């Protein structure tokens, strides 16, 4: 796709998120780069409003699937790049098992040479002693399978997946993600056959960063269509 040509090299990224979880407001800014040829993201995020009221790993999925590596035989199924530069709206509900949920709405698009992801998040019905507000999740991240199907009548896609977050005591907090993406522009997009993305992420810290933050290294590769 024409949009695909925008990802042939290293692309700078800006992320902005305004959140409100059980009335606790906060803001996060991130910057870094994506190299879709390798399916690779490197990003650093800061909470600019003070301490983050939720654990960092709960925000990873919210905080640019246009950087996925699509193998050559699957390039016709890459909705995300095909929507660029005009971009797409990405909406989710994330249901944390036995706990509250996030609803998110984001716009992902190019502004000059930069891929921007701007997001609004609202969290409700969380338990004060739960694993989220109680900060009981370990600072790490698992590997997931992100399922994608077409939504032709909206000229977009529907996406679903579950993430697994290690809890300090050895149990696992599940989060069911249900997601919809729509193009911002009117132009044609690639509507894919059913497939999925493999993800894996490493979370770390900057030893010189005093603010509450998260350093992230992530790899995303499309699969599920046979070669």
């Amino acid at each position: 796709s024409k949009g695909e040509e925008l990802f042939t090299g290293v692309v700078p990224i800006l992320v902005e998120l305004d959140g409100d979880v059980n009335g606790h407001k906060f803001s996060v800014s991130g910057e870094g780069e994506g190299d879709a040829t390798y399916g690779k993201l490197t990003l650093k995020f800061i909470c600019t409003t003070g301490k983050l009221p939720v654990p960092w790993p709960t925000l990873v999925t919210t905080l640019v699937q246009c950087f996925a590596r699509y193998p050559d035989h699957m390039k016709q199924h890459d909705f995300f790049k095909s929507a660029m530069p005009e971009g797409y709206v990405q909406e989710r509900t994330i249901f944390f098992k036995d706990d509250g949920n996030y609803k998110t709405r984001a716009e992902v698009k190019f502004e000059g040479d930069t891929l921007v992801n701007r997001i609004e998040l609202k969290g409700i019905d969380f338990k004060e002693d739960g694993n989220i507000l109680g900060h009981k999740l370990e600072y790490n991240y698992n590997h997931h399978k992100v399922y994608i199907t077409a939504d032709k009548q909206k000229n977009g896609i529907k996406v679903n997946f579950k993430t697994r977050h290690n809890i300090e005591d050895g149990s696992v907090q599940l989060a069911d993600h249900y997601q919809q993406n729509t193009p911002i522009g009117d132009g044609p997009v690639l509507l894919p056959d059913n497939h999925y993305l493999h993800t894996h992420s490493k979370l770390s810290k900057d030893p010189n960063e005093k603010r509450d933050h998260m350093v992230l290294l992530e790899f995303v590769t499309a699969a599920g269509i046979t070669l």
